[PDB]
């Protein structure tokens, strides 16, 4: 069977990475494919020796698939060359330093600028003269994730000077970190009115914060994450979370599908690759929260992979990859 190992950067407790593993084993489970996750427990270096180990050892994998990140991807690509081994780059654009090896994207960026765009919407009036005190908890600095979402940010601060950044903080994805800087800063800026956070566990540390000092988040204080853990699902269908940007967690599970297809020699142009660009990122519904929230890492079950592949399929077919192949 086709063979592909996946160097997962989280921790394998991690909600959101495991949610990412779920949904492509399911995938591998349908597609026929042989997969193999490796996780790093969040260090990058572990990373780096699995895939230099891998590359020294017999039986390799048809495909290694891994996240892009500054540091560690650049050495591993230099590992790769003469491995035999197809190399597939997912969640953040290839540079042009790195510029068969492949990619696929998402739309982080846009889910940085439309959360703030979607918590002035419901933060609403109150102008003339007043500013909107705004506070930032991103994720790792050096990370991509990170980085195009904080620039989502920018975007929408540049279009609202009302609104004042007044300080932005690196909680590392981390919930109890996020909690502590909380802590200070709610304190230090109580005319804060809205929370911008990169992703979810940090969201729900900082509210929790919030609510310590009196706060009430989803009514005079406004949140923001991404992703969709449970906890996060059921804030957003309670009204205490605002907006909560998913959809991302699919990406893995269409990567296979296209690796799938690239082993069958159905590649090239039309099917959009070899670097695919897709806008996953969708600001849930309470209807689609609740949806998401009963299945849990059930939800790759429902999903038809085979169904996606090229193979077989008239021309003018595109991937329909996206969050609706889940919720129909």
């Amino acid at each position: 069977l086709t063979s592909v190992v996946f160097l997962n950067p989280g921790n394998s407790t991690e909600t959101f990475w495991v949610s990412y593993s779920q949904f492509m084993q399911a995938a591998a489970r349908d597609l026929g494919l042989d997969l193999r996750i490796l996780y790093a427990e969040r260090d990058p270096q572990n990373t780096l020796q699995q895939a230099r180990e891998l590359f020294q050892g017999r039986d390799k994998p048809d495909y290694l698939m891994l996240v892009n990140e500054q540091y560690v991807a650049p050495q591993i690509l230099r590992l790769s060359q003469g491995s035999g081994i197809k190399l597939f780059i997912v969640n953040s654009p290839l540079t042009l330093d790195q510029r068969w090896i492949g990619s696929m994207v998402g739309d982080d960026e846009e889910a940085g600028y439309r959360m703030l765009k979607e918590l002035l919407h419901k933060l609403g009036p109150v102008p003339a003269g007043h500013g909107i005190e705004l506070l930032a908890f991103s994720g790792l600095k050096v990370t991509p994730a990170a980085q195009l979402r904080e620039r989502g940010l920018r975007r929408a601060l540049a279009e609202h000077p009302q609104v004042h950044l007044r300080q932005l903080v690196y909680g590392e994805w981390n919930r109890e970190r996020a909690y502590r800087q909380a802590q200070q800063l709610l304190k230090r800026y109580p005319k804060t009115q809205l929370v911008w956070s990169a992703n979810d566990e940090m969201a729900l540390g900082a509210m929790q914060a919030a609510r310590e000092l009196g706060r009430k988040p989803g009514t005079d204080l406004l949140f923001s994450g991404v992703n969709s853990s449970p906890e996060a699902l059921q804030a957003l269908i309670d009204g205490k979370l605002s907006v909560l940007e998913a959809g991302h967690f699919t990406l893995g599970g269409w990567a296979l599908v296209a690796l799938h297809d690239d082993a069958l020699g159905l590649d090239a142009r039309r099917l959009g690759g070899p670097d695919w660009q897709l806008s996953l990122f969708q600001a849930l519904t309470p209807a689609q929260a609740r949806q998401l929230l009963r299945l849990g890492d059930q939800v790759g079950t429902r999903v038809d992979f085979r169904g996606l592949s090229a193979q077989g399929k008239p021309d003018s077919y595109r991937y329909p990859f996206g969050l609706q192949l889940l919720l129909r």
